[PDB]
């Protein structure tokens, strides 16, 4: 099985690194073409053994599974460029926000009538094989196409099927989620430094605290509120800190963030019309 | 090497589960005595093979390494109860906030002159072997005692030695940290639900997002701000969500929390003497 | 088998109504004396059959269990007035904030050496037999005295024993709690009226909603957050409303309230000495 | 009579539990079909004796009173699926927000001319027989149909008839109300824990406080402000706590919540039209 | 003229790099000893040719001008270690916050009566020869010592003499100032990314904008408000952005920052006394 990447190099690098680290694909079975790929990600992909080309048509001819990371305003040009090169064997997997299955199918059907299209919402931690991925299957995706995509993406993290109309919300939650965590870890480290810890220790402790808490929740049958209750002793340090989070509307800020990212993806889709 | 637990069952259970899951000690070499241990954690330890007793003296007589989970207002009672039973072989490991090495050494020295005391600041994700632990060695701790402590606690997560005067700050960061994460995950899931995701899926995706981001930072040489920059495309969904976090002072809330937990631990110390 | 009330008439009426409605005491076995009892509560107690007198000594002479609802600045005068009338049979149950067991015992011990004293923290819903009561037993309270008080106060609601140093926190939670609820219900009814409901229906629906939710939590083994999750469909009306509560720091206000009431009771105590 | 449920399993479970606990319906006279019903509620309904089927037509053929819990975007498909199976005996009771009597009558009249339709706004505490329910009768509902639905729904809580144009406001008040209460009870318990109470005791006391206060208001002829006045002594703990609620705009947050839930139900209705 | 550094490596590295880049000192005439110097700065100083040693006495014996970067809680230990090695030729230049000239002179006078002490407040941009430095001369500093110090520190940025009681305020302004700018540049770049710029370009443009504006102010006889007026056309883009800065209290935040840093330096001094 050959895999190709067209579009944003950040997507190509993350999944190629995860796939090769998982051992589910040899690097020479991966080809990538990009217009925005920087020297760092170009050099990193070459050193991995990934094939690189400036020609999107070459990526299509190489690939069985073709990942697209192409924004809605560029989709008409790319699909017109490669549409005639899509074959019966191809599964086209689109990863950019605001690009609907319907838009891709309509554009590709101008060339061949039953394009196999899947939409993917994944995130950067696939690079350490702890991604969160959902996918939705298109009109002509065979049932084995969804199973194949789930097997591939489960090698680099959590993966499950959803209806397409949930992808905007997933984007606001686990797509953008890692950036919320990086912000939180920077701030928690600032807090540790304010209270006297060296920066490097503060970053390590905060990141380990977040990793361990998330793993506890994933391996627990308990509600996150129950785990919060279990850790906070009466009159203790943690419940005092939880009060100051509540006084700042901490919960509402995170709700605001998921909502804002989700709505922005809907706006990006409306700009494709 | 026998290990004993005296005091709060939430501490005892997490470490006993972690230690036994790590395979570094057999469950029958662990004994615990607790007054606040609930029926569920009572039944869970029995099914693991951990020995249980209502008599703290029996735990002391069984143990070589003795973990204490005793608040500062109870420390005078516990140390006077077991002080005459401390032997040369014992390493006393105190885990409660606000209890200084000096206080423990002074109370135990009324019975035997050179008690071996270590202070531990750990957190509940040791239960899934992803804890964050620091320890400080007391006046009479042998150099091999600290090495032993580090080997044992590294089996259930990150562990490093610190000066005792950093433990308050660690408490505000990685001690209370998991509760901040549980709060954040509850709110992120609420955000996913508001935007149309089923609750169970929203919890899974948010927890996976946090776990993966934390793992990325731990395995990266990059600043958390650089990893954040990598997530956000220009004009995209993520940067729109980061703006609304910033507008609410998200970073400052997390700094406030670390500070509040740290300061409260200092207040708990001021109430012991 | 006789019960007396000295002090605030609101306490006397609430417990007398509850006790007689529970059928555990006949109204004529109850005597009350008060300086602040208004004509409405005077007329209501008389119609119940409760004995009324202006002389606190008569209440003491009639009663076996003697409830005091007397603030700290009046306690020296009341205990000096009735102290010589306290007999071996008396159990003195103090209900006012800031009046410690130690203070009552010290004043009464000037007359007879071993006064049987209990502190009670109850609330006004005892009038509908759904109170929340805790009690702490004094130095000379017999073990059967605590059992007797739990049996009596369980007839008008929940009742359990606590250490005296938790009474301030209970006051902030269930003592003041009903006033938080009355405030919330007035506001929820205002919201129903704003959205088009008649006031009387809005008050009925809001009160039934709060009653039913509280009963659900009392009969559930689940965390309140899990029950909250069960109310909201994704994208639905409830989760939209929960967001606007969170944006205003709703949770933090309720924490602020418990804290403020608890701290005020400590201040009322510091003004007695 | 036989009762059927189509749609959201959370609705089916709540009412089936309440009805069977009230003894007004035998579990085997209830049939439910759902696409979102989870394993926990599947096993719970199975264990109760409720019949389960994947076929909505079977539920219709089984039922006399047919509860629908179907969102506006799914209503056209469901009513087209079961419309030909609606008989003269059926009373169709719709429970989802944004689904009007008019929409159901128009869709069902395509099959049979005078469908008997009632709209129901109920809440989760029917599971403990303390729900708050209102209903509105449709064009062809016989006078005994409203009487029957009030008798049935009164077995699980408060029930009264309203005009349909009040259902949106009831949703914001008593429909979403229990979630406001669960949020409040979690926060009140956090406050109790901050001030030194064990979590389990804090949850019990806060829930009992809210239950008792709600019962007082339901059994009182007095304004909630008058009951609030009765709880607060001058200079006392409660009035200090009420001030901090007021300083945060507590009342306005609850008004905001009722309004936000009500308006969201109107938005959900506009997506049906 | 040999120069030595004792203490924090961040201070030593910046000044050593600046001095060597300015050509006023050969790298082999510089010696540094540090306990917190990391591997990256160890290798960087070695590659420059700076001499490194773990022994502070060797640094003193090598040096004519001796820079100290030692916190007030460590100053007693350092001055006790090297005090006997101070010779008449030495100028001791202290750079740490909260360490007064008087404190240094008092500790060093225990060994030799007339120590030449200068206090320095500098910042990290000395590494690109654009530092901001002030100094105050001690009791026994010869007049040529101040001129020598100003000549040395003027090679790496702005340098002027001040009274010692201004150094805490300078610390809050130009000492901490670069960190305010780094924060501002990160945020400005986030704003550029939100509006569609690539992150690398956004950082470059924002940093160039700040550099150029600062240079304009330094080379103008004009008030910063006049320069502000000159940039803003009526109804234009800039004045619209200035309004949103004003609406958030932007100016007051920067005043808050200078004040907070200045006050913290005073607190660090009082913990030494
Ligand atoms: O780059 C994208 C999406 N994208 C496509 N064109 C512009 N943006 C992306 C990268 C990494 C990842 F894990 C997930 C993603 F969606
Ligand atoms: O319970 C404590 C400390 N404690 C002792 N007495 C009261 N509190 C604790 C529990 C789990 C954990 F991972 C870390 C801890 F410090
Ligand atoms: O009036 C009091 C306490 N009090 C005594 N003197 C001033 N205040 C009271 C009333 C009803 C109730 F249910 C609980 C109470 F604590
Ligand atoms: O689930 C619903 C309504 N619904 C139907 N389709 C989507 N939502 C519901 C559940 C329990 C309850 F008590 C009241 C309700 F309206
Ligand atoms: O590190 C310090 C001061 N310091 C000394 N011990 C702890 N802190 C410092 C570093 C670089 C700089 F440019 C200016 C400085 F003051």
């Amino acid at each position: 099985m050959s895999v190709g990447f067209i579009g944003a190099g950040q997507l190509a690098f993350a999944l190629a690194k995860g796939f090769t680290a998982a051992g589910v694909l040899a690097a020479h079975k991966i080809m990538a073409s990009s217009p925005d790929m920087d020297l760092a990600t170009v050099s990193a992909l070459r050193k991995m053994g990934v094939k690189l080309t400036p020609h999107n048509k070459e990526t299509v001819q190489h690939s069985d599974v073709l990942f697209l990371a192409v924004k809605p305003h560029i989709i008409p040009f790319i699909l017109d460029e490669i549409g005639a090169d899509i074959e019966d064997r191809h599964i086209v997997v689109s990863c950019a926000a605001g690009v609907t299955i319907s838009s891709i199918e309509k554009k590709l059907s101008a060339f061949r009538p039953a394009p196999r299209v899947i939409r993917c919402m994944t995130n950067t931690p696939v690079v350490v094989r702890e991604g969160a991925t959902v996918y939705a299957t298109g009109t002509h995706a065979q049932v084995e196409d969804g199973r194949l995509m789930e097997q591939l993406l489960s090698s680099v993290g959590f993966c499950t099927e959803v209806e397409e109309d949930l992808i905007d919300a997933v984007t606001g939650l686990s797509g953008s989620g890692p950036a919320y965590a990086f912000t939180a870890l920077d701030a928690l480290a600032d807090g540790g430094v304010k209270m006297g810890l060296p920066r490097r220790l503060a970053v390590r402790l905060g990141a380990q605290a977040l990793l361990g808490a998330a793993k506890m929740l994933l391996h627990s049958e308990q509600h996150p509120g129950q785990l919060k209750d279990n850790v906070s002793s009466p009159g203790g340090a943690t419940i005092h800190a939880l009060h100051v989070l509540e006084s700042g509307g901490f919960r509402s800020l995170l709700i605001n963030a998921v909502e804002a990212s989700c709505i922005r993806t809907r706006e990006l889709q409306s700009m494709a019309d």
